[PDB]
């Protein structure tokens, strides 16, 4: 059936990523190295905003038996990565909130490697 | 020669992307639709923190003439598509510094099409 507008001419990628806005993220590690409590809402002095956190995670860390879709597998090996960065969120490392940049998955990139060793 | 091991068996992408670490972002638009006056640093009430924003954007459109690195772009047409993200800043949209969500660049992905219009 051609009943199919490749979704919208287009919008498919290489691989499939799931890009959620969390706010239930209870734990994150700081750039620094420091795992601290993840606060839904921060609380600054009288103000609360709603944060959330985009992070976009891997659906398929290999969406075809071989590495990404249209990739020639043969010379190209693949795989998504979840790149993992750190963002400015007001977290709490016990009982003291502050502003830290806490590690999180912000995208699913397809790798390619030559599949060589050296 | 084969002195190259992939770099680093990989890290190579289907396109080429650039993170950048954007400090002197002085406008951008928040998820309302308001173009604000960004600042570099956060200043709260006496607390003033250098935020940056992770701006990842495409170093090419293209990476090669016909879509993405290993793609067949016989069947599929590929193009680098820069993902735009709001992320929380502090900003002001004239003489009011607020935490707005403010649209940035968060990836570079290479999307694929079948070529095939409906």
């Amino acid at each position: 059936s051609s009943t199919h507008p490749v979704f919208h001419m287009g919008e498919f990628s290489v691989c499939d990523s799931v890009s959620v806005w969390v706010g239930d993220k209870t734990t994150a590690t700081d750039i620094k190295g420091k795992e601290v409590t993840v606060l839904a809402e921060v609380n600054i002095n009288n103000s609360v905003f709603r944060q959330y956190f985009f992070e976009t995670k891997c659906r398929a860390s290999n969406p075809v038996e071989s590495g990404c879709r249209g990739i020639d597998s043969k010379h190209w090996n693949s795989y998504c990565t979840t790149t993992h960065t750190f963002v400015k969120a007001l977290t709490t490392d016990e009982k003291q909130a502050a502003w830290r940049f806490i590690r999180i998955d912000t995208a699913c990139v397809c790798v390619l490697s030559r599949k060589a060793t050296r």
